[PDB]
């Protein structure tokens, strides 16, 4: 048989509009990342989506970005699961940092690297970081199933498949063998290496997707969880495309 | 006290301002009922609680009223369960009535006894009742862990209690002993119903108990899981004894 799932990345937040990396730092959704929720929760009730179970992150952008999806749809009694396995890729020190002044700073190649390259690590986030201490002295790391001082400081992609694929594996792939509905409210490169496992995307490869805010993403997997064909976006292509060419664009100099 | 535990009702919902009963049906919480839920979490947060878990039932104000009380905590990640088993008791052939025109009919007397009596079952709802086809029909009660055919058609306090008691004593009361703090979002009547259970009122005294909403309610318990002491209501006796009346006096008329 053949299953299908819909994973999604947030919307804006106050910090992607100043085109600044916010990681791990917990920051609320704005006004227009709120609609492009409600939005998303209409495309899926266009389509008559019957969620059985959605999976999230402990930022708490991805899981208002979840109930608000819940809402539209009328579902807010579907059972939704959080874990730190599905957080954004820690960004270490570029945490805080904007994105266009690192490529002014260090120049597009290394920037494009640091973003989407898989093996390329950044630099670990310090004591001294301007948002050390808020991101680590957070509840929600003291009860992870990893000791807070094991927590990332840093991660490469390869780093979050690492941790993320584990939390697929264990428990969301058995819900899809079960022929569960399942909604993933996760985050731009944690959904890139769950895209580059799935669909076995290379090492190189992987580099050259960039995931648009806001916006469905479609994935059918076979009877091996492997999927059928690339991922797709629903909505309006154009719209889409230009909305990936923004974030593409955020790491390069002006012209 | 060993043991700590918050539970309160959701404040006003959709059919509030035309003072019906609204029991099963999902109307969603109204402007004040959401500002209801802001200002618990608020309480809540000045009181430093941290909760681990917190239960609510199927019934979407009650799920919006606790993801309104957890954003205010800046604890949106605290795992949330869901069962039709903390569902408003059923109101049966009275949902979607008006309760002060049914006092002033039927009496106030009449109306309170309905509305807080522990063992009168309200006349079951009907296949032609206005709102039948919309609660049954809801795939919500299709994954319940119960049979469609075998949900309540109308409950009485003690029904409430009995369906209730259940999920407590399987998935509430475990993780209790195991030192978690949780948060209980549950409805007017079923709550009612866990501190009968919890405060063991009696089956007479039980009558005289009406919740206020929006309003923390704290328990404390013991190794058996047995309140040490009356629950407390957390905030300003005056405001809190007010919003109670303001309860009471949906039943009255004028
Ligand atoms: O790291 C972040 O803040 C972005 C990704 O930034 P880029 O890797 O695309 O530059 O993830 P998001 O929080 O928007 O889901
Ligand atoms: O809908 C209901 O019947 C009320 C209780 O009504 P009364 O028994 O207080 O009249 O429960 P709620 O929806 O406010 O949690």
């Amino acid at each position: 048989s053949k299953y299908k799932l819909i994973m999604l990345r947030h919307g804006e937040g106050a910090w992607n509009k100043e085109n600044r990396f916010c990681s791990w730092v917990d920051q609320k959704l704005n006004s227009e990342g709120m609609e492009e929720a409600r939005n998303c929760g209409k495309q899926l009730k266009a389509l008559n989506f019957e969620f059985d179970l959605v999976f999230t992150s402990v930022l708490n952008r991805s899981i208002h970005t979840a109930w608000l999806i819940l809402e539209e749809l009328g579902q807010e009694w579907v059972p939704v699961e959080s874990s730190w396995r599905l957080n954004e890729r820690h960004y270490g020190a570029l945490i805080g940092l904007n994105r266009e002044q690192m490529a002014l700073n260090h120049g597009e190649e290394q920037v494009r690297l640091w973003r989407r390259s898989y093996n390329v690590t950044p630099p670990p986030i310090e004591e001294s970081h301007p948002y050390y201490q808020e991101i680590y002295n957070d509840r929600r790391y003291k009860v992870c199933d990893v000791p807070l001082d094991q927590l990332p400081r840093s991660e490469s992609l390869k780093d979050v498949l690492e941790r993320l694929l584990p939390y697929w594996n264990e428990r969301i792939a058995p819900e899809v063998l079960r022929g569960k509905t399942i909604l993933i409210s996760a985050h731009g490169n944690s959904s890139r290496a769950l895209l580059k496992h799935l669909e076995g995307i290379s090492d190189e490869d992987i580099i050259n997707i960039t995931l648009p805010t806001g916006v469905p993403i479609l994935l059918e997997l076979d009877e091996n969880l492997r999927a059928v064909g690339p991922h797709q976006f629903l909505g309006d292509q154009e719209a889409i495309q230009a909305a990936i060419k923004k974030v593409e664009d955020q790491g390069k100099v002006k012209q």
